[PDB]
């Protein structure tokens, strides 16, 4: 176990500058077509090249001092009830985490696309809580020796898949059950002891969404140490410009006003109430609209800083694919594909 400062979440978040997601990488799943992938088969399954320290070096040089490492464990988790995590996968995750930690950066490690089993209903609650404890015990034990620069995030976007309001707050039952899942995660990490007793921990709302219904029903977990919990909100806003592939590519003054209200709501919901909050995912799709995204990006970061809210770009290394093109660092050439946009978010 390494020497660790006893920092509050607010103090830790003030040392972050801006963050970068290693997207569509260790979070890639193959569930429907390749059971039991080896670590490399998963990491490359969605088209990204295998990750290198040189990549993270470049992220740091670009002005980011924090990397979120989204990790999907489902394809690497054994049968119930032991839910043994494949040793080779745990080893590879640790290698990538070390690319960040060895760069003196902050690192956020989570569980990501677990929705096949992580279902927020009363019927599933006991079974899901049992598996959360099984896997977070393994993960927290492997990484317990790390200092304050490593943050555990208990879940990504827990939600009611298939429900008419899946992406609209679900139902009250789902929002309340997610409170139990967040509490189990905190309980499981703290029980491993050591540095994990005072590590900062991140928890999402329903779908990591900030809205009246997800905020109203949210219950901050009870903890065994003071001021170590952080809420993660994902906010690809304004929606029509930043997230909707069939929405406008123009960014207007009205969009600036909407962004002001949206990020203000994140602050008023959590930071204004003594709950530290981070925007763990944000971005704007490539719509062949560099001038629009530059104006969007300058205003997003300006407003975020005015509420002291840190932001983490979702970088999925996709530029002109058939899908969501949120790439920023071209991993194939180790070059920034849209340097104007990087500068807009670093100024
Ligand atoms: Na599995």
């Amino acid at each position: 176990p390494t020497q660790m400062r006893d920092l509050t979440a607010s103090q830790l978040l003030d040392e972050i500058t801006i963050g970068w997601n290693l997207g569509n990488t260790l979070d890639a799943t193959t569930t429907s077509w390749l059971p039991n992938p080896t670590p490399a088969q998963s990491e490359t399954a969605w088209g990204c090249p295998m990750t290198t320290k040189a990549m993270i070096d470049k992220v740091k040089e670009g002005g980011f001092n924090t990397v979120r490492v989204p990790v999907s464990w489902i394809d690497h988790t054994g049968s119930a009830p032991e839910y043994q995590i494949d040793e080779a996968w745990m080893n590879r995750v640790q290698e990538v985490v070390n690319y960040v930690i060895d760069n003196d950066m902050y690192c956020i490690l989570n569980i990501h696309h677990e929705n096949d089993w992580l279902i927020p209903t009363n019927a599933q609650k006991d079974s899901v809580n049992a598996r959360l404890d099984a896997i977070w015990t393994q993960i927290a034990t492997r990484f317990g020796s790390y200092d304050e620069h490593l943050i555990f995030e208990g879940m990504n976007q827990p939600r009611l898949v298939g429900d008419p309001n899946e992406w609209n707050g679900g139902n009250q039952e789902a929002r309340q059950v997610i409170n139990s899942y967040n509490q189990t995660f905190v309980n499981t990490v703290r029980a491993t002891g050591g540095n994990n007793a005072i590590r900062c921990l991140m928890v999402p709302t329903y779908a990591a969404s900030c809205s009246s219904t997800t905020v109203n029903d949210f219950v901050l977990p009870t903890d065994t140490v003071a001021n170590k919990l952080i809420v993660d909100i994902h906010s690809y806003s304004p929606y029509n410009f930043a997230l909707n592939t069939s929405g406008t590519s123009s960014f207007t003054q009205s969009d600036i006003s909407q962004l002001q209200w949206t990020l203000q709501e994140i602050y008023n919901s959590f930071g204004a109430k003594g709950i530290p909050v981070i925007i763990g995912q944000f971005g704007a799709l490539n719509k062949n609209n560099i001038n629009g995204r530059v104006l969007w990006g300058e205003n997003y970061l300006r407003i975020a800083k005015s509420y002291n809210i840190r932001c983490i770009w979702w970088d999925n290394n996709a530029f002109d694919t058939s899908g969501e093109n949120f790439g920023l660092l071209n991993r194939g050439t180790l070059t920034w594909q849209y340097p104007e946009l990087l500068e807009a978010m670093m100024k």
